[PDB]
C-alpha cells in the first residue's frame, strides 16, 4: 500500500519546496540506500522542515526500512504522546494491529473503534519503536492511516 503511502507523504509535504519535496520523495522511493541517506539528512535537520515535519518523515522512512536507527527526537515524542496509556491498553492495541492485517484493516480499526489520538499514536509508536514485530503491510498501513488522518485536518 506503499503507493498510497507515497501519495499521503506527498500531500503531507505539499507546503515544502518542490526540489526539497522531490528530494525526499525520490529518495524514499529510490531503494534502501537512498532512503537511509534521506533519513540521515532528516535527522540532522539540514532541510528547512518544522520539527514535527522532520519527526514525521523519519517515522515514515524507518517504517519503510527498519535498518534505519531510531531518532531520539521522534522516539521521545511518541513516548510523551502516549504516556497516559495503561500497559493493558497498549497490549490490546498490539493485538488489534496485528489482526488488522493491512492498510484497509488498520484504517478500519482506527475508525470503527473510534480511537483517540493517543491510541493512534501508540500504533505509530509500535511500528517506530518495534518495526520488526510487524509485517511491512502493517507498518505501511499504520503510517499511511496516520498520515491520512493528519492530511484530513488540512
Ligand atoms: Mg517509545
Ligand atoms: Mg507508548
Amino acid at each position: 500500500a506503499h503507493e498510497i503511502l507515497i501519495a499521503e507523504t506527498e500531500a503531507f509535504l505539499k507546503n515544502v519546496a518542490p526540489e526539497t519535496r522531490t528530494a525526499i520523495i525520490s529518495a524514499i522511493t529510490g531503494g534502501k540506500s537512498a532512503c537511509k541517506s534521506a533519513a540521515k539528512l532528516i535527522k540532522n535537520e539540514h532541510l528547512p522542515l518544522m520539527s514535527g515535519e522532520a519527526t514525521t518523515m523519519h517515522i515514515v522512512m524507518r517504517c519503510l526500512y527498519p535498518e534505519i536507527k531510531p531518532w531520539k527526537k521522534a522516539s521521545d515524542m511518541l513516548n510523551k504522546a502516549t504516556s497516559s496509556l495503561k500497559k493493558s491498553e497498549g497490549r490490546d492495541i498490539r493485538k488489534q494491529m496485528k489482526a488488522a492485517g493491512d492498510f484497509l484493516g488498520v484504517e478500519s480499526m482506527m475508525k470503527m473503534r473510534a480511537f483517540r489520538d493517543d491510541q493512534i499514536m501508540e500504533m505509530v509508536e509500535e511500528v517506530y519503536d518495534h518495526p520488526d514485530d510487524y509485517t511491512p503491510d502493517i507498518r505501511i498501513g499504520t503510517i499511511t492511516a496516520w498520515l491520512r488522518c493528519k492530511n484530513k485536518k488540512s
